[PDB]
């Protein structure tokens, strides 16, 4: 017979083999969905001022490729999510300019094309004199892969209503051609597929399609026809100068992560370096009860580093789970191979996630999320940024900043874990919070599940319920024996609940956490 | 005057079952249900005593939710002095009629 | 109305098992053998899911093969859509029917 191979499927079955691609990545894993991290940032394609789902595997398909140093700095938050994504996925939230525009093909009776570019945040008018319209809802412009669509017709239905085929494909720069979706689609309201699913333009593009949409000019698709159309290419789609973007993007995109209906237990910065986005998001963590993971502008010399963190508005006693990081290193780029400089969050969250993963009862939230078998910091080549410049290590302390420090293997590690709170207690420390952060999410979760139920029932479960929590805490490791017996007694928890009204509870715990290790000295002699 | 009336909100939207067409409509006859699961419990007399808002005996079965007014926020407060009923998204993930209420200022 | 039935087409040449001359002739008792070879894989209810068509069911033993009409080229796309079935070559050098479609338009 044959031995000739394609280069593209179509319906033919068979076998189909593309030409070498010399500049092309794969990237695979596997999703571990213990823990869960949340952020804001500023990439090359999605859509924007949505929640995006991103793991490992697809991260570079809903993002785009990452953007070049050279120009301006938009290539930080990538960085930081790569370094975020290699313990788990997460979520995060688009911000774009003003001056981007989407592209969108308008059409008429008897099916002329019109092209047109629109800001994202206006919506779409029909002129008089044009039936229906198709843009892209990706978010992505259309600059160096190209976008083409062609109409085909086809047979009419069992009611007989006109029905055509809608058919999308991407060419690269040097002419490969790429199929990436077919439908059929009709015209009228009360049409419907083969399958038995229904072929209106805007509910079928809507349902089956992650591209494309449609919106409709109810007035003239009475009497509208469709004809044979071959490769009409977007255009006019842009992304404008996105080193500038105000604090209102910022705003509404941090207002959008609050309003996620998804779970998450950490916050990430992601090189925002915004005094207003990073309070915001601060404000997130003290009301969701979780973790927040941020830094200051790694630029900055030691001196000025201290003010900064004032100037963030952390400090103080209501954000006492949110760390702030500095570091000051340029390293090799792993894309482009020059010298670069970023933050140091995504590292931290890492460590955490992997002190988490240690524990699959309960998750173990008492490790420190600093250390050298935990915290590690992968860089090809790292070169201090200021030479003949020295450190204040009791300053930093004064101020809540976090150090580094080299491994056994040659590798800088993060050498220190303090939260924003001034108040000299038991919550310096990141793990504290988060025992008490656990416990207390643990608590609502329990309460919720026995909601709106009448008397007599409800106290006996919370009391058991609770007994049994704070029992397997203490068997995880997390809570331990008073370090003062005159004082209290040698239960590591205590337990209250009591009834205050016809339709009011109250309860009422304490618990003592585990100490770590933080300063050790040795001392030698000589005989 | 009119006491045991309850008034219901639900902006949400929902894919239909009969055609999927992503339609909206309100919450009537999902309260019902929860009341008649409750009545059930008990053989005798009924069993009135048990309200129709729980994460148990009130859930709402339908295809996917989408807010029609994201990144906003309810009183939930203003809306206990007014007299209107909430919902929420339960532990499971299913959606949840939370409050029960009914139409006396006193 | 005729949604079980399906059409081949054959053009090629053949050493006749019995004369051995060269003969051209038709495709249905492949299929028919590949389609009981399948049946034959479940005992219980006969496993009737195991498409007629593939490398290891579906082998046309031939002599020597030739096509009866070379410097000619056939058109995949216009065969799909009037409802024709192809052939291949299996990794040992034998013709093998490569698709398995019905004649139903829907």
């Amino acid at each position: 017979s044959q031995y000739s191979i394609q280069q593209s499927l179509g319906n033919a079955s068979g076998v189909a083999v593309s030409p070498i691609n010399a500049d092309a990545t794969l990237s695979t894993g596997v999703a571990l969905n213990s823990s869960l991290w949340a952020g804001i940032g500023v990439f090359a394609r999605g859509k924007p001022f949505t929640v995006l789902a991103v793991t490992e595997s697809n991260y570079e398909d809903v993002l785009g490729e990452p953007l070049k140093p050279s120009s301006g700095s938009q290539f930080e938050p990538i960085r930081h999510v790569y370094e975020a994504i290699q313990q788990t996925s997460g979520y995060v939230v688009r911000a774009v300019p003003d001056d981007a525009k989407f592209p969108i093909i308008m059409f008429d009776e008897s099916g002329e094309p019109a092209y047109s570019a629109l800001p994202y945040g206006s919506e779409i008018e029909l002129d008089s004199g044009e039936a229906f319209a198709i843009y892209v809802d990706d978010g992505d412009p259309c600059i160096s892969p190209t976008r083409e669509l062609t109409i085909e017709t086809a047979t009419a239905d069992s009611a007989g209503n006109e029905r055509f085929l809608l058919k999308l494909t991407q060419t690269t720069s040097l002419g490969v051609v790429t199929t990436l979706e077919t439908h059929t689609v009709s015209l009228a309201e009360e049409a419907k597929d083969d399958m038995g699913r229904l072929c209106y333009l805007p509910t079928a593009l809507e349902a089956r399609s992650k591209y494309l949409r449609a919106v409709v000019n109810e007035e003239l698709i009475s009497t509208a026809k469709v004809t044979n159309k071959k490769s009409l290419a977007f255009t006019g789609g842009t992304n404008g100068d996105q080193s500038k973007i105000s604090t209102a993007a910022y705003l509404r995109a941090v207002k959008v992560l609050n309003n996620a209906p998804y779970m998450y237990t950490a916050v990430l910065g992601l090189g925002c370096y915004d005094n207003a986005a990073i309070t915001a998001l601060g404000k997130i963590c003290a009301d969701r009860l979780i973790d927040g993971f941020f830094d200051v502008k790694p630029t900055l010399t030691y001196a000025e580093a201290l003010p900064a963190v004032e100037d963030t508005g952390l400090l103080g006693t209501d954000y006492v789970s949110c760390s702030v990081y500095h570091y000051p290193f340029s390293c090799k780029d792993k894309w482009t191979q020059s010298r670069v400089v970023f933050g140091l969050s995504g590292v931290a969250y890492a460590a955490k996630a992997r002190g988490v993963k240690k524990n699959s009862d309960v998750g173990g939230w008492h490790y420190s999320p600093a250390g050298e078998e935990r915290a590690v910091i992968a860089r090809a080549s790292i070169q201090p940024l200021y030479p003949e410049d020295t450190p204040d290590e009791e300053a930093m302390v004064k101020g809540r900043l976090n150090k580094v420090s080299v491994g056994t293997s040659g590798q800088m590690i993060i050498d220190d874990a303090l939260t924003c709170c001034t108040q000299d207690n038991y919550l310096h420390f990141q793990h504290v919070p988060s025992l008490m952060n656990a416990i207390s999410r643990f608590f609502v979760q329990l309460a919720r599940q026995m909601k709106h139920s009448p008397d007599g029932i409800t106290a006996a479960g919370l009391t058991k319920g609770m007994t049994k929590l704070l029992d397997r805490f203490v068997a995880s490791g997390a809570l331990v024996a008073p370090r003062d017996p005159d004082a209290d007694g040698t239960e590591p928890y205590v337990l209250k609940v009591t009834q205050a009204e016809f339709d009011k509870w109250e309860v009422v715990w304490a618990c003592c956490p585990t100490g770590v290790a933080r300063r050790i000295q040795g001392v030698p002699l000589l005989i």
